[PDB]
């Protein structure tokens, strides 16, 4: 007994000194590990370089960034007031200067690409006036998050489309998400049998969902998946001006969900405003979840312009958000408190995979269901559609020929060409009454048809579309902003905030219609810069 | 934001002037489109004209009794002070003339058709008998129910199967249901592949369940389903004499199942007597949905008297009910309340079936847990039954041998010839233990071998029955009374309405005696009424 | 209404009477038939006279114990004075005798089969002392659970493996539950279509275990499993001196899963102090369910072993619970409260059939979807591993490599030589971080590469391993201890008892570890008794 006492005695006064200890050695070992790599073959431990490298970087300047905080607040404050004794002369100066910028680009750029690239910037205004038509308070509107989100959808989108070193990038990005979400595909095998590619939505897109929660449980448990939320969200912060609690959710669903998204909030959820709910939902409807992104890239769509989409989809959304619902209440959440997120309470790794993969067993059986419901809705829609076009000796009547011309000007302000409005229109209504993955279906199918080649027209029906059409096609359709999924966002959203149950439902149609206006506006974007084949 | 304020001024002054004009206008347009029909080809468009003058027809005539009800009502009053004038001495007269024609209809058609036309009326009598024995309170009963539900399943019986033009139209409403719900059947071949035929049971059937949900739910949003109801409660209410809640609840239960039906009276389930909610289990037990009724056309089953049983069970089932547990209390719930019935709370259509969809995820569950344990149960039954008939030297001995002796006399007393009775019973064991589904496919086994002709006994075994037996039989087992079914009506009961917890499960029991004895009832008078082939 | 009067009157009288009287007849026509079967053949009527022995022989002895517990006491009470009077001196007698036996056995037994047979012996002294070196309260432990826990697990293997009709009797009982849990794989050809085995885990192994519950929730309603329970739950009282609550989780641990084995007592889980609890998880991780027995029967794993190591497991885990976490506070819980199990509230057994089916519905759920997300992780932690092992000319490296030399020190402990002990120490890594069944799966692969026969290396790589050590590992892997599931146990556990949610967490590690090590002893006795081939 006195030796285990002697012994508690020596572990209660080295706990710190031994922890660090433990960890110092750790990371000396690791560092053995990566140099030897790198003596006995440099080429191949490149990677592994560069990411040490590149870790080492990022933790020297947080803790740069934390020590030294007060010493770099003390040398930027004189600059602050200099700005703000001079800033009313000049501000005028440097809405003119942005003003003359933006005519000249306009002007040179895409006069000389042609006109179709100028309508994709028409319908961007277009668009952001209408929003400010229809608005739910349009006296009181603050145009700063507006312009500054405008702004940077432009930059991200100049960097990653006109450059080549940033197009290179996202492909990577994207072809590292589809093979390790692949490794989901083969680690199903062993439920469903070696004959489960016979179902394959069933038995092999569906379990991608589980191993995704999965990993982004383990991840949250880490402590990776809240450090680059609060780089983005303080980005945002800093230029749009936004309020922190909206930025953290709309950073956060770039990769996350829109049913898992809020859980980053949920404990100040019950206090949030109006306008900031609203914004949460626009975000969530707006932009599209990792676990989607290997399939759609495996389909045939491009993972630079899915990758761009979603990026570009927060800052729109965020936007969009304040010019459709100007908030006019004070906001009660802190800074501090917003970026901070809670750890999973899972007390080992394999626990939070554990609870990670058990919470997937409602959304999968959720998602299926809606698809069986909708797709049987669809056939019974087209086959008494078709029965009543028979009586007008029209039996070709069905929802795709309806949906062709009812969503064709929103295809055509968006920059498509006359010709292929209509094709791009088909997919919209697809995306809208029923999911997205149909309509990325669809677009692979004439993706592959293109690639195959042969008649553009078959007979007088266009088979095909051109490369841009395509291209502003995964930019508007990159969302979960379909009517059937209305519901499941109130419920979660609900179940998380009971308090708030009523102000939830209030609010949620003006957040889809959000939205899809922020789709088309990265699409615009898009139009605008991406040259005419 | 003076051009808003007075565009805002100007909805609001016309607010029910404009919804009104808006509706003209859609309406107007429906009625030109279909004139231009009528006028291109008649014949064509016969259906849409047809469906559009039964319409109006039905407009008229309600908004004629919503405003002219007072006026009917001062019409009605006198006769009917008169009829109670000389309500004493005409009420022998007229049960002395019901008796008298009873009698001669009886002779005439009944012992020209044969004997065993004439034993389901003997049966008829003997069940009712029986049940008016064994009672809860046999001294306080009313009679007036019995009777004329006994009536009223004769009048219906005698129309659709005695008159040509009454048989076409079940056929023909069992045809578009079995087509309806077969939308569903293509619909799901994207969520399990087009292999999902390889798994019939569980990717081709049990969808059809979430569809029948997803469309009732959003039929219920619209308020067709309702008014069907409220129309039959009416007429069982007028004539019956029943209680205002439990008609509601036996007239929606022709097309809505068992675990839906008390939905539609949910509100005030927490305050029905014990008599109403055994009314409400039993009518539960004694009726099929229309999910199922596709499915049961499709094995072979008779259209027409799948949909004939499913409406004549009704009445008998609040018959039975009345007669096997007679009220002794005051009933607090009103006609206007109850008739009444809330719509979904969902905002909009695809939020209905979105919503109905989700439910059904617990049902199909449930349904296919229960079917694995309970058909594993029957093999090992079977097995072990052969084990100790082989020490007796009768290694036949099964489930089925035992049930066909023990359920035989229930048969022939439906009018099933003594031959038959027995293949008959059978069934009647596999619809009580196993449900109805099993019994189904078995019947439509025998119906099968005896289309395709040949030896009536193959060996000194029955292979195939006669048309008559088969009807009897369809009428008998169109239920959902079976003892693995009766925890799932007591949960969902008790789920809906708590605080009667105790009183579900005390009179659980007894309904679905009632629901048997109610199928037996309808096949007994099916059994009078179809003549011998 | 007088009659009926009568009729209950004269039932009122006779209640009593007249359930005995039916009940006697009932059991008079039993016998009769029994008698019958004997008469014509009584080779063939052997197993049911048995069976009506040995059942009659049980009900007298119960009888005759509740009746005359009273004269039986009196009769022991003077033996148990003379005992205590000389207990002082008669104390150090025993022990040394007990001692003295333990010597002659193992030398004379032991060292004639061999070295490794006696390393087991070490084994099993080094993992005891190691538990009481990290026992959470060294200082306060009874010795007498450990001591008695040992012994009872000693000879109970050496009665089942090393004499013939012990060994016989565990494979036929683990045959006839192959068969009966069989019946269950042909039933659930209806659901999913005979190309059910197309997909072998979906829809042939997770409907086993909905048949298994449902048959032990019908059982359970009967009160078979309580008197099984409760007869081993004695014996183990008598000598091992644990209380009551845990003593009945152990012993019904040996056929029900941990996630319903602690409903058998959760009435009482409220109240249960600390080290109960602990003692309920470590029995829950050291045994495994009836279920999966069938299955790894099946794979090829031996039906003898896996039952006695079943059997084995329990008071090796409370013998390990107590060393590991003993009691500092007094247990409120009695004997009688505890024996006692509340029968289910099913009115009749179909209920409860259906009950149990619904339950597992969860389960299995759970079951698939953990299964698919840790194999998915599996393959990507071999990727990377690969990956990294490139950088050093070491593609091999796996997770397989890495838990060979891991674990080995364990497997050499248990008796298993040193070649065989890095196979070995693979599957109980796959058993550690992933469920038992995929290392199952993998000790099945190698017995039937031995079966078959070949080379024991086609290259420096050994194929298949020596009999003894696949005993070994059957006996090792033989429990539910994952860490994968440690989430359900606390989830389920919090479920039943929400008020000692904080003291089910704070336990629940160490259970696991418990759990692993009282696996570990068992595979010690049984290499100490199993003869080197
Ligand atoms: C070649 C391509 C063509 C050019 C495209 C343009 C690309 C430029 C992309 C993005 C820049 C977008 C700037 C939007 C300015 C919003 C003005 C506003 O009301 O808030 C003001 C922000 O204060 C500023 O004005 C700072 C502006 C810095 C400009 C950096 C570039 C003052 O804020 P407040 O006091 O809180 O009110
Ligand atoms: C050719 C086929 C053979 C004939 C088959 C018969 C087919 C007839 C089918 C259905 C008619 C069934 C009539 C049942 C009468 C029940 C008597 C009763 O107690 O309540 C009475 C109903 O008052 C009546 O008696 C009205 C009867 C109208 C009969 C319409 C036909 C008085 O009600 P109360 O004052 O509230 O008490
Ligand atoms: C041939 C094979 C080789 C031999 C292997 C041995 C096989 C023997 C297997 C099992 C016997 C294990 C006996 C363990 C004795 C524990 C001692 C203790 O502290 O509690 C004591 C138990 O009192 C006893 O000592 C009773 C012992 C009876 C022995 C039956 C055999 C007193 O209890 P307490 O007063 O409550 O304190
Ligand atoms: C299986 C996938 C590819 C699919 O078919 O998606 C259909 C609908 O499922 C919703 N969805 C999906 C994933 C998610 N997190 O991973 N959250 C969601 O809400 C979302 O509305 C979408 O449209
Ligand atoms: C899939 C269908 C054809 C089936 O196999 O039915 C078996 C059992 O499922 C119950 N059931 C079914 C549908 C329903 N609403 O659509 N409510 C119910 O309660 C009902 O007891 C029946 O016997
Ligand atoms: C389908 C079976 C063979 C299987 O693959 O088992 C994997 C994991 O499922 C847990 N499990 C299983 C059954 C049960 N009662 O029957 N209770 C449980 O907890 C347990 O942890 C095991 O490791």
């Amino acid at each position: 007994e006195r030796m285990c006492g002697r012994m508690s005695d020596f572990c209660r006064e080295h706990k710190t000194t031994l922890r660090y200890i433990i960890w110092g050695i750790l990371i000396a070992g690791y560092l053995a590990l990566v140099i030897a790599a790198c003596v006995m073959n440099f080429h191949r431990a490149l990677p592994l370089f560069v990411i040490t490298v590149v870790a080492i970087f990022f933790v020297v300047w947080d803790h740069l960034m934390a020590k030294y905080e007060s010493q770099i607040a003390r040398f930027l404050s004189p600059g602050q007031r200099l700005l703000d004794s001079h800033w009313f002369w000049l501000k005028w100066v440097i809405w003119g200067c942005l003003i003359l910028g933006v005519i000249l680009w306009l002007v040179f750029d895409t006069a000389k690409l042609g006109q179709q690239q100028l309508v994709s910037f028409g319908g961007l205004i277009i668009y952001t006036s209408l929003t400010f038509l229809f608005s739910k308070h349009p006296t009181k509107v603050y145009w700063r998050p507006v312009f500054w989100g405008i702004g940077l959808q432009f930059l991200l989108g100049l960097l990653i489309l006109r450059t080549e070193p940033g197009f290179m990038a996202f492909d990577w990005l994207g072809k590292q998400v589809q093979t390790f979400l692949g490794y989901s595909d083969a680690g199903a095998s062993f439920v469903f049998g070696e004959k489960y590619t016979d179902h394959f939505f069933a038995f092999k897109v569906l379990p991608i969902v589980i191993f995704f929660s999965t990993v982004m449980s383990m991840l949250y448990y880490l402590g990776l998946m809240q450090w680059i939320i609060r780089k983005v969200g303080w980005v945002m912060l800093v230029t749009m001006g936004t309020s922190p609690v909206e930025s953290v959710v709309a950073s956060g669903n770039i990769f996350i969900g829109q049913t898992e998204s809020p859980l980053l909030v949920r404990p100040y959820l019950p206090y949030v405003t109006k306008s900031e709910l609203h914004a949460i939902m626009t975000a969530g409807f707006s932009t599209i979840a990792g676990s989607v992104l290997g399939a759609y890239i495996s389909f045939g769509v491009s993972s630079s312009h899915l990758l761009t989409a979603s990026v570009m989809s927060a800052p729109a959304a965020l936007a969009i958000s304040k010019l459709f619902w100007p908030e006019t209440e004070t906001p009660k959440i802190n800074l501090k408190n917003a970026m901070k997120m809670e750890s999973g309470d899972s007390r080992n790794l394999l626990e939070a995979a554990t609870q990670g993969a058990s919470s997937s067993i409602s959304l999968v059986a959720n998602i299926a269901v809606n698809l069986i419901a909708f797709l049987a809705l669809l056939s019974f829609m087209n086959s008494a559609l078709s029965w009543l076009g028979n009586m007008f000796d029209y039996p070709q009547l069905s929802f795709e020929v309806i949906c062709s011309y009812v969503f064709m000007p929103f295809a055509f302000m968006m920059g498509v060409d006359w010709q292929d409005s209509f094709m791009v229109a088909k997919l919209i209504g697809y995306k809208t009454f029923f999911n997205e993955f149909v309509a990325y279906q669809q677009l692979s199918k004439l993706i592959s048809l293109r690639q195959v080649g042969g008649p553009k027209f078959v007979d007088g029906v266009q088979q095909y579309m051109s490369m841009r059409s395509e291209a502003i096609s995964t930019y508007a359709l990159c969302g979960f902003a379909n009517f059937g999924s209305l519901g499941i966002v109130i419920g979660g959203l609900t179940s998380m905030a009971p308090s708030r149950k009523r102000d939830i439902t209030a609010g949620a149609m003006r957040a889809l219609i959000a939205g899809t206006i922020a789709c088309f506006l990265t699409a615009c974007i898009a139009g605008m810069l991406t040259n005419t084949p």
